């Protein structure tokens, strides 16, 4: 087993407080011995899924709650199952975004909203609207300053805006078949920041930390930023204010808020000392303003250290911004939206692809591995059952898309015939646990080798023929796994494939007689 026994490695976003950490970790191998080892790997969130599935990586991670739910989902967290007393010293609604599949996958930590954060002795009245800041820019720049530069290559930053008049990921329960990543508040928001670029009001190379830069020598008078930042500028000497960001079309900007959260690896052979560490080390007043003094937290989910710190005016601000915004979903597609939006960003501001394009791509993106369930899901079954699904389908693609699958996955099933039945025979399916066993193969298999259309037909008739298998040996219930196995292995390894071929209606138009 790969994860040593006997200590604590704990993974934290670099912008964090990761030295005050370390300090709570301190203490904590003061009292027990154990030794604490606090990390800050580059794309953590992309790491962390990839070494924790092969029973590898920390004991503990820190990220907003937005990963969660696709850790969880892949089996890679501890449920954690803290008493009622212990539950009771946080708040309710930190706990909820910590909550996939009805139980708890992470402590919750800290709420996190973007704000404005502006310079004071530059622009003693911040604007309310974004509208107003290509004046405000131009004003400034006859001083020798620009109005404003927040980080362009993360869409968390560009969100609010994109949000404010409609931009949604998943509406409302989240309905995973309602995605408004390319309606036309979408479009309004990204098309106002192209703009700002095009009129030379920013600059699509902006990023973290030309931005902190920036805003921290006095050159910008505005920046988009979190809690965590306040401390860089505090060292800087600018007189900054936190405030509400500004609306657009006359509506608030709707940042995503996250819960800064702490799971518990499913492989860690120390889960009793993480456990012990999180709950009565860090999650402490003492353990808090550890970290907290370090880089600020934000709105912390201890009750009573939230207490003393909601007195601040930059607090205040952070929890007016996140009322005005909506608490990410923790479900497993919000790394797939996350990519596509950010690729939409991108080659909007750098115009790579209009604003159009780029959205429709997203929307794409973002839909896909959905789009794509149901598609498969509905051939096997209804090659295993003989009958369609009466249930209606988004809709045109999908009917049109099956109606494809159904001509050229037959002639598949019918040509392949011995080889199908010989690779089901050598293999024993016969119960959940072998289909468990399918995925694995077929990663292997379908990944090694060329993508193209016929491929694709081939692992889901494939699929299909062993539906069928299941169907007879009175297995029924195995064939949603096997359909969701199969999903997941094309929409993971072939995604931009996919996005490129127009998704679904590329398929359609490949095969069209
Ligand atoms: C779960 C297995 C999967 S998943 C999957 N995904 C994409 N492509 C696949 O196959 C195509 C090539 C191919 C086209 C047409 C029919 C078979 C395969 C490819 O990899 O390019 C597969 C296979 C696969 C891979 C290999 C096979 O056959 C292997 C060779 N023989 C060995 C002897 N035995 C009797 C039959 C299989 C067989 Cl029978 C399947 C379903
Ligand atoms: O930009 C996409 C990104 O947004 C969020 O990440 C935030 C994070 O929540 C903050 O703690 C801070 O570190 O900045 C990050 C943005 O760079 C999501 O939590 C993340 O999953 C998503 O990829």
């Amino acid at each position: 087993m790969k994860i040593e026994e006997g200590k604590l490695v704990i993974w934290i976003n670099g912008d964090k407080g990761y030295n005050g950490l370390a300090e709570v970790g301190k203490k904590f191998e003061k009292d027990t011995g154990i030794k604490v080892t606090v990390e800050h790997p580059d794309k953590l969130e992309e790491k962390f899924p990839q070494v924790a599935a092969t029973g590898d990586g920390p004991d503990i991670i820190f990220w907003a709650h937005d990963r969660f739910g696709g850790y969880a989902q892949s089996g890679l967290l501890a449920e954690i199952t803290p008493d009622k007393a212990f539950q009771d010293k946080l708040y309710p609604f930190t706990w909820d975004a910590v909550r996939y599949n009805g139980k708890l996958i992470a402590y919750p930590i800290a709420v996190e909203a973007l704000s404005l954060i502006y310079n004071k002795d530059l622009l003693p009245n911040p604007p309310k609207t974004w509208e107003e800041i290509p004046a405000l820019d131009k004003e400034l720049k006859a001083k020798g300053k620009s109005a404003l530069m927040f980080n362009l290559q993360e869409p968390y930053f560009t969100w609010p805006l994109i949000a404010a008049d409609g931009g949604y990921a998943f509406k409302y329960k989240y309905d995973i078949k309602d995605v408004g990543v390319d309606n036309a508040g979408a479009k309004a928001g990204l098309t106002f920041l192209v703009d700002l670029i095009k009129n030379k009001h920013m600059n699509a190379d902006t990023d973290y930390s030309i931005a902190e830069a920036a805003f921290n020598k006095g050159e910008t008078a505005m920046t988009i930023n979190g809690p965590w930042a306040w401390s860089n500028i505090d060292t800087s000497a600018v007189n900054y204010g936190v405030t509400v960001l500004p609306t657009f079309k006359g509506q608030p900007s709707k940042p995503f808020v996250g819960v800064l959260s702490a799971g518990i690896n499913a492989a860690s052979p120390n889960k009793e000392l993480a456990k012990e560490f999180l709950e009565n080390y860090l999650l402490t007043d003492e353990g808090l303003e550890a970290v907290n003094k370090d880089k600020p937290l934000g709105a912390v989910a201890l009750k009573s250290y939230e207490e003393e710190l909601a007195k601040d005016p930059r607090i205040a601000a952070t929890m007016e911004n996140a009322q005005k915004g909506e608490i990410m979903p923790n479900i497993p597609q919000m790394s797939a939206f996350w990519y596509a939006v950010r690729t939409a960003v991108i080659n909007a501001a750098s115009g790579r692809q209009t604003v159009d394009e780029a959205l429709k791509d997203a929307q794409t993106g973002s839909e896909l591995y959905r789009q794509s369930l149901e598609i498969i899901s509905r051939y096997l079954r209804e090659q295993a059952t003989g009958a369609a699904d009466t249930a209606p389908m988004s809709g045109a693609t999908s009917r049109k898309a099956l109606e494809t699958l159904r001509r050229v996955g037959d002639g598949v099933q019918r040509n392949h015939e011995t080889a199908f039945q010989g690779m089901l025979r050598k293999l024993d399916i016969k119960n959940e646990d072998d289909v468990k066993s399918l995925s694995r193969v077929m990663i292997h298999v379908f990944s090694d080798g060329v993508t193209n259309w016929g491929r694709i037909v081939t692992l889901i008739s494939f699929g299909a023929f062993v539906a069928k298998h299941l169907k007879t040996i009175n297995q029924e219930s195995c064939i949603e796994p096997l359909a969701e196995s199969i999903t997941d292995v094309l929409v993971r390894t072939k995604r931009d494939w996919l996005v490129k071929q127009r998704g679904w209606d590329g398929f359609v138009e490949f095969f069209h007689v």
